[PDB]
């Protein structure tokens, strides 16, 4: 039961607690609600309330009541973890993937250019509709949460920079870019390009694949706090192998989105005027809902 909601519907474990769907009591209408499992956090995070963009899952209230917090999100159908599953046999088209990437760098450039870093995008926080639209959600929520402890759930570490993963506990827009380049290939390649399994596998698998990262290519790296210099020196493979069958405007994205010193990272900004996306149209996905 819940006072201001009917027909709640537990969808998912998330970052910060339980996600519902759920229907509000007054109007109807259906929201995801992400109930936080427990003031800095409600001002700064109630701030996300004015952000609106096509590309960003709209935040419509920040409830605080009895002592509990809930977020109230629009709600959308299928998020692009479901999708590429569903996708698994045939792969996502390319002309879909290509426009889901536009969209998404529309709404990372957006978020950044209004001083918002995500800092854990993943599958599961992108959501598709019937339309081709894609969204970003819960852009804003890890400063706020302060990075922290929120669920005793398994943590997907797939996705994450590798700055984050040497112990780097200052966040930069390149955090953003780097997640959503592992969500690129991703989707080109219907597996997972950096599918670690703890801290040490995730970072060990980027250095396999772009190779052990030094100062030539990533100046300051040896003085990163989890920097080891034991760590194994692997030569850099071809992004050529890594992608098949993604063409070399792809690639070259990718390469940019994938560097490993953050600062050398492109920007979502000039990402959308890479060649990649001369060709960019919005088609519609076929969802089963
Ligand atoms: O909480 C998490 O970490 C991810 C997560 C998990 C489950 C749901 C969401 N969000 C939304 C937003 C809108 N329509 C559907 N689902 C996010």
């Amino acid at each position: 039961f819940m006072e201001n909601f009917q027909k709640v519907e537990k969808i998912g474990e998330g970052t910060y607690g339980v996600v519902y769907k759920a229907r509000n009591k007054l109007t109807g209408e259906v929201v995801a609600l992400k109930k936080i499992r427990l003031s800095t956090a409600i001002r700064e995070i109630s701030l996300l309330k004015e952000l609106n963009h096509p590309n960003i899952v709209k935040l419509l209230d920040v409830i605080h009541t009895e002592n509990k917090l809930y977020l109230v999100f629009e709600f959308l159908h299928q998020d692009l973890k479901k999708f590429m599953d569903a996708s698994a046999l045939t792969g996502i088209p390319l002309p879909l993937i290509k426009s889901y990437l536009f969209q998404l760098l529309q709404g990372l450039a957006f978020c950044h250019s209004h001083r918002v870093l995500h800092r854990d995008l993943k599958p599961q926080n992108l959501l598709i509709n019937t339309e081709g639209a894609i969204k970003l959600a819960d852009f804003g929520l890890a400063r706020a949460f302060g990075v922290r402890t929120y669920t005793h759930e398994v943590v997907t570490l797939w996705y994450r920079a590798p700055e984050i993963l040497l112990g780097c506990k200052y966040y930069s827009t390149a955090v953003d870019i780097w997640s959503l380049g592992c969500i690129f290939a991703e989707m080109v390649t219907r597996r997972a390009l950096f599918p670690g399994d703890s801290e040490i596998d995730q970072l060990f698998r980027i250095f396999r694949t772009l190779g052990t990262p030094d100062e030539v290519v990533w100046p300051g790296v040896t003085s990163m706090p989890d920097y080891k210099p034991s760590f194994p020196k692997w030569a850099r493979q071809d992004f050529s192998k890594v992608v098949p069958p993604l063409d070399e405007d792809g690639r070259s994205l990718l390469s940019q989105m994938l560097h490993y010193d953050p600062n050398k990272r492109i920007s979502a900004k000039a990402a959308l005027a890479h060649p990649f996306f001369q060709d960019v149209t919005k088609p519609v996905p076929h969802l089963r809902l």
